[PDB]
């Protein structure tokens, strides 16, 4: 084929975007919910293990999750990009911006990792764990989601990530948070709120780069593209606004990090949907996920009873579970979306977004675990 | 029409350079310059409204602004988009993308206004007033510029928003300011040294994104969009200059406060020129907007008399107007502009841009003296 | 020639990232890195050169750098645009955007050094200082390498900018570290670590800008773009680690201020070479250039024995010095890269790069000095 310099420019800028969610998105967001003592490593850590996904994604992530391989990798004929002419086109862009999308995807789920993580796991440690679960769990659920493997066999229904992203990596995280514990000072058993609009300046930048993230899954500045791109900002603010509803009615009073994490909310919970619903589904996505957010944290914290920046990843993980559902449901065109594929049915996809959810969550789970035990076996986990 | 997808992907990229200067820049420019013990309360307002914004464009408010209808309003054959196909094309891009674009438009604009006075605004009031201002003030100044209403019929000329947003957000903003008390707290009574960084963040993250609000309203990647590009440059540069000369003159030194004002003052005055102009009408539109800016807030400190967020809206108010009537100057061909229309001198066009600033300025504050009062009424304005 | 709207969308947002490196990337950046007394200073100067350098470029900058002339710069009938018909092309965008593109490099090569020297230069002073050096040796370097000037004639190759920006700009500050001194108070010997997170996220803004400096530098959104992309992404990688490494091992631990020197090195290091280079290319200079940034700032803590902003251009000028070299290497097609140009081997064209980096070097520095000396002898250096 050729490439569409409009495609082009489009899809460069929203790879820029995209990394602009980790460097420094991510790391702000994550800044402003940990204690200054531990901000120093953490920015360290996300900004050293970025520059390993983004190496091992150039020497075999790109080939090995969209390499044509199998239904959960791909293949090593794309290593170091060899064999890739610097013309080739991939759908209607130059593969090569192609391979940086994508990396930056890469990047942004381990920087939710990571920069959640990185105040309590030694840094030899987060090297390894990065590795091993970059490859075994963010390639192969890449390929099976995006690479035309296993659960793109089985039309799930994934625009922009809910399962490669935010629940992969919402489990790898809430297992890291399981097996590593953090002693709590005194005094800092909840957000500092002097250190909140940090929280607020890197959900602000997450929101933007996130219309890379979404917009530029559509591959193409075309109408899909601009439809993902309304959605995000409604289901957005819907979120913000269903969260500090449920939490005005549950507290009394809406809070800074109560707007954030909505925001956030959204942002996850219509990454999966965006490019096949209308604005109205988008709109009921994001108050459902504003809500199943909160009550998400809310739940975590029975369980934590602390503020944690892991709490993040009950954020990622439910309000991703909530939009993969969703997806099922607001793709449908009687709801103003785009379509279910041929043969299916609602109650079909349903059951497909949840297979796709469910071999998510064990796969990342799995091989998580697999990568924190290997760095603690090696270096040992524990700060 | 078709939609060209250079359009479409300067003009999304454009959108989420627009939404970038509220989430974050703007929050971040008043995050400077109010009060650390009322940042977060402000933060959440914004974001709040912010999101609220949002849900009112797709759900009325594009139609109301965009939509035929009369000299004032559109229609609502457009709520929640409906009857807006996906492929739908509004001059050169989807519709879908010129909605999210204009939207964007309200957003800072309410930014505008929060940003300033969330911090002595209850917050339910603040929820009613963007609620009574965004319909009744912004929607029609919006339909009457950029929807064919009152004032584009007369041959307004406003390339992205001298009244729609800044007079009009000013005028809000100066009403609420005088119906609205605010203590000041003692040793408080100038603006905190320590938290001016966050003020130039916010100036940066507003004039980045100015070049999207800017070039963005020539709806296309063309030459009109290219000049409107170097005018933003060329009129904040110059404004920056004339400010901090005018403050070298008037105080003896430069400030990081005045740059920063002169640099919005520039960023406001070129606002409704910036596609009609040439670049030396940018650069003297800048200049005498930086000193037409410091004059206004010097001014305001004489009504004031202490440091305020709300002195922002003498530079909003004061240079919008400045550069909305120097449009009706610079526009000239003979001082390097495009043009009048067919028929138009330019006394004639700056009485039509002076009849412009007068309906804003008398709509604005009439609608938003309406929102408070509707507010104090029902929940209290004053915290 | 007829502009082509991709083109145009993606020059100017590229040119938006471009400045974004300077508002406020490059503030931010030294903003954590110098006391918080000089913050305010050091934001004002920086702001206020660059509206100067925005200025002076449309005055007479993008003539003399960009019009046809000599070897050494080029005319003045561009002056303020004139004779720039709104519909000129220049390549395949509108030369307007070409103009503002251009400018954009002129301003963060400014904004490197001012921003490492405000704190120690009287404001006149850096003033004085900016209009010569950019008038003397900026645009004259600029005319060199890309206005069809000595460096272009002869084949060296700079895709965007290793010698125009940062060795131009690197010399300008070391001489200026030289002749102006700075007293280190007492306790302030080292970075203060409380301010790194600013230091983080200008690298971050620096970072993500960058990505319109290097791709932007194709002049379109094509396949040379892409590949300036990637390269950019996988140098900095690469030299975070390979910096990072480099500090493990000679410190026994990574830290912030070496991750994000890494990253500055890499995208310094791989700016002349982005668009001549293959990936693999672009991974050894980055390793390389961080590990030589690494030994550049070592040095200068020998020669300096403090922590001072101006050990950024150890980083510039080394890697600017080590990028310009080896790209005339890996711009070797057994290497993966581009070409060389007709009739040239490997060394012959290695022979050109250090010729164009001593006549950088030589340039600059006597520019610098001359601009330093009028500074001091009109209005007084020293702060
Ligand atoms: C993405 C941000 C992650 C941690 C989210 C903190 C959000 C605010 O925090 C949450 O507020 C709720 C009600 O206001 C409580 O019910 C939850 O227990 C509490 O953790
Ligand atoms: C957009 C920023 C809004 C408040 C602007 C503060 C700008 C600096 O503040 C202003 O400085 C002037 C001279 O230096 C004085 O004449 C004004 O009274 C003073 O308010
Ligand atoms: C671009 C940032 C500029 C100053 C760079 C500071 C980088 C970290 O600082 C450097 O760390 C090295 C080893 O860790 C030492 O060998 C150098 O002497 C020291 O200056
Ligand atoms: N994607
Ligand atoms: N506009
Ligand atoms: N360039
Ligand atoms: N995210
Ligand atoms: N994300
Ligand atoms: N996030
Ligand atoms: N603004
Ligand atoms: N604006
Ligand atoms: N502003
Ligand atoms: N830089
Ligand atoms: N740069
Ligand atoms: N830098």
């Amino acid at each position: 084929a050729v490439a569409d310099k409009a495609d082009n420019a489009f899809m460069m800028i929203c790879t820029a975007l995209v990394l602009f969610m980790t460097i420094p998105g991510i790391a702000l967001f994550y800044g402003g919910l940990i204690r200054g003592k531990n901000v120093l490593s953490m920015l360290t850590q996300v900004t050293v293990t970025f520059a390993l996904v983004c190496i091992l994604w150039v020497v075999y992530g790109y080939s090995l999750a969209s390499g044509e391989g199998n239904n959960f990798f791909g293949n090593i004929n794309w290593l170091m990009l060899k064999n890739i002419e610097l013309t080739a086109v991939m759908g209607s862009i130059y593969q090569y911006i192609h391979v940086a999308f994508q990396g930056s995807f890469a990047c942004i789920t381990v920087g939710l990792i990571v920069g959640a993580l990185a105040e309590r796991i030694r840094f030899p440690a987060v090297l390894i764990f990065v590795v091993v679960w970059l490859t075994l769990s963010y390639i192969p659920i890449a390929h099976m989601v995006w690479g035309g493997g296993l659960l793109a066999s089985h039309g799930a229904l994934d625009f922009a990530g809910g399962t490669v992203v935010h629940i992969n990596a919402a489990i790898a995280g809430l297992v890291g948070a399981y097996l590593i514990g953090k002693r709590v000072g005194f005094g800092k058993e909840a957000f500092k709120p002097h250190n909140l609009p940090m929280v607020f300046t890197g959900t602000a930048i997450l929101y933007i780069g996130w219309f890379g993230f979404n917009a530029g899954s559509a591959g193409t500045a075309n109408e899909i593209a601009a439809l993902a791109f309304v959605n995000t900002v409604v289901a957005t603010a819907a979120a913000i606004l269903g969260w500090i509803f449920g939490e005005w009615a549950l507290r009394g009073l809406p809070s800074l990090l109560g707007a954030c994490s909505g925001a956030i909310a959204g942002l996850v919970g219509v990454t999966p949907a965006c490019g096949y619903i209308g604005v109205g589904g988008a709109l009921i996505i994001g108050v459902v996920a504003g809500l199943a957010g909160l009550w998400g944290v809310t739940m975590l914290k029975r369980l934590l009873r602390v503020d944690d920046p892991c709490d993040v990843f009950g954020v990622h993980g439910v309000c991703g579970i909530v939009g993969c559902i969703m997806t099922g449901i607001f793709a449908a065109s009687s709801l103003g979306g785009v379509g279910f594929a041929e043969g299916v049915t609602m109650g079909h996809q349903l059951l497909v977004q949840l297979e796709s959810i469910a071999i998510t969550i064990v796969w990342s789970g799995v091989v998580a675990f697999i990568g924190y035990k290997l760095a603690d076996l090696t270096v040992g986990l524990r700060v």
